[PDB]
């Protein structure tokens, strides 16, 4: 088997998508009438929204967590001053921040914001 | 910016490390001992896994999620029979039978089971 794709289960298509497409994220047109969007990384792994109604067709014991994220999503800035500055862009427009940027112990410059669902997304950039 | 990674916080490595071994995940020797794992996927992007611990020294306010999952990891058979095998030797193994094979109406065979710390895992191909 092969890992070939990614889910993620959304309150809202379209403020999901607003999020995804702010970050870099080439999402397909009409996605936020969507039952389910699909974007291409590299390598053609696929990052998958459903939103909820979608998801309880099938899974209909599906109900959201609280408390603490059990997964992120890391996006990679070409250099360390470029996360501090999406990280404020990103709050600006009324993002979370969670933890902001700061030198981590392992080497790179990390920043931590939400998703509009509350999903953890990570900021980050080799150190000089 | 890019997505470059996918983290996963796990409470116990090795014990973690078992499952996505026996997905077929390329697991780095020695792995059960790093406070965080590496596995490379096509193109390049990376599924890491954090324990609690190492979270914690950044992110102290990390709590384990309750109830549903806000996302899933999904692997894809070379057929629709070996998703119902699959489904059948990770049940055997103890692992959490979530929603056994079923046709789904987007196309696929689809099987649904959980890691050993509650995360979402899809197994699924593409129906003739
Ligand atoms: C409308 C729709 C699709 N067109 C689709 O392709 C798909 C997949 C594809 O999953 C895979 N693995 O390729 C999955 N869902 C869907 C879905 O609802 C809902 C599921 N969450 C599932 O992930
Ligand atoms: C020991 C250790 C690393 N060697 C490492 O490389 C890393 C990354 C790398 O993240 C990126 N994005 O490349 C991240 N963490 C770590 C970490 O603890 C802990 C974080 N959760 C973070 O994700």
């Amino acid at each position: 088997a092969r890992i070939s794709l990614f889910a993620v289960v959304v309150e809202d298509m379209a403020k999901s998508m607003e999020f995804y497409r702010k970050m870099g994220v080439e999402i397909p047109a009409e996605a936020d009438s969507a039952p389910h969007t699909e974007a291409v990384l590299d390598g053609g792994i696929r990052l998958a929204w459903d939103t909820v109604e979608t998801v309880r067709s099938y899974d209909p014991e599906w109900q959201a967590p609280t408390g603490g994220h059990r997964f992120a999503i890391a996006f990679e800035f070409p250099d360390t001053a470029s996360v501090d500055k999406k990280y404020a862009e990103l709050v600006d427009a009324g993002y979370e921040g969670h933890l902001k940027p700061w030198n981590a112990v392992w080497g790179q410059r990390y920043a931590i914001v939400k998703d509009p669902d509350g999903n953890v997304v990570d900021l980050f950039a080799p150190l000089p």
